[PDB]
C-alpha cells in the first residue's frame, strides 16, 4: 500500500531541494514538523542577514553563507527523521523523550525479541560509546522482522563523514537482522575482539562495510547505548513526507 522505498527516496529529494532542505533540517524541536513554515524560517533568515549588514557582511562576520544547504550532522538527521514518523496529530520532541523514555541496550535486545509483526517501530539510538545518534526502522512485516538504519556523521569519531543523502540513497534501504543489532548495543559488544568490533560496526554503520573505516581509538569503551523505541504508523510518515512536498 504506502512504498517504503520512496519514502526515503522521497525524503533524500526534499533534501536536495533548496527550500526543502530548510524545511526538513530546521531544530525546532517542540513543535510539529508539518507545522513548519517555509516564509517564517527564511524570514528569519533574512533578518538575521539584514541586521549584519547583508549577506556579504554576514559571511564575513560568521563564516556561513546562511542560504546554503544544511548537511545535517547525526542528531539533526536523526531527530529530524525520527518526527517525520512518529508524529500524527501531536508533536514529538525527541530531545525531551530521549531522556524520559529511555532504556538500555540490553532492554532494547528484550524489546525487539517481542515487537507485534503487525506493527511498526522505530529506534533513536544515542550510542554514547561512538558518540553518535542513529534511526533503526523495524517496519511491519508478514517475513523477517529487520531494521534499516538512518543516519549521517560529522566524521569526527570512529567512522567517516557521512552526508545523509549518500547514505540514504542505498546503505539506509539495507535491512540489518534484529540479532545483529541487539549484538551491536549490548554491552556485551564490548567482549569482542578488535577485529569482530571493526566487522560488526563496519558491516552496520559503514558506508562501505569497510573494517578499515573504524577507528576503535575513538570509540568510548566504557560506556553504554540510550535507546528511545516507540510504535509508529506508517501512515503518518508517508503523509509528513507529502505534507512537506505540498508546502513547496
Amino acid at each position: 500500500s504506502i512504498n517504503t522505498i520512496k519514502l526515503i527516496d522521497d525524503i533524500i529529494a526534499l533534501h536536495n531541494d533548496p527550500k526543502g532542505n530548510k524545511l526538513l533540517w530546521n531544530d525546532n524541536w517542540q513543535d510539529k514538523i508539518i507545522n513548519r513554515d517555509l516564509a517564517n524560517i527564511f524570514e528569519k533568515i533574512d533578518e538575521s542577514v539584514s541586521e549584519l549588514g547583508g549577506l556579504e557582511m554576514y559571511q564575513e562576520m560568521v563564516g556561513v553563507n546562511p542560504y546554503d544547504p544544511t548537511e545535517p550532522v547525526c542528531g539533526l538527521s536523526a531527530q529530524n527523521i525520527f518526527k517525520l514518523m512518529t508524529e500524527g496529530e501531536h508533536a514529538v520532541d525527541p530531545v525531551e523523550m530521549a531522556q524520559t523514555g529511555k532504556i538500555d541496550g540490553n532492554e532494547f535486545a528484550e524489546s525487539v525479541d517481542q515487537l507485534s509483526s503487525a506493527k511498526n517501530y522505530v529506534a533513536l539510538v544515542n550510542d554514547r560509546r561512538l558518540g553518535h545518534m542513529f534511526l533503526i526502522d523495524i517496519p511491519s512485516n508478514d517475513q523477517e522482522t529487520v531494521g534499516y538504519i538512518y543516519q549521517s556523521d560529522l566524521g569526527q569519531g570512529a567512522l567517516p563523514p557521512l552526508k545523509i543523502a549518500d547514505w540514504l540513497n542505498s546503505r539506509g534501504k539495507d535491512a540489518v537482522s534484529l540479532n545483529k543489532l541487539k549484538k551491536l548495543l549490548s554491552r556485551e559488544f564490548n567482549l569482542l575482539s578488535d577485529d569482530e568490533k571493526r566487522a560488526l560496526i563496519s558491516e552496520t554503520l559503514d558506508i562501505h562495510k569497510d573494517v578499515s573505516n573504524v577507528e576503535l581509538d575513538r570509540i568510548k569503551r566504557d560506556r553504554g547505548v540510550d535507546i528511545y523505541l516507540t510504535e509508529y504508523d506508517v501512515n503518518n510518515f508517508y503523509e509528513n513526507i507529502e505534507t512537506l512536498k505540498s508546502k513547496l
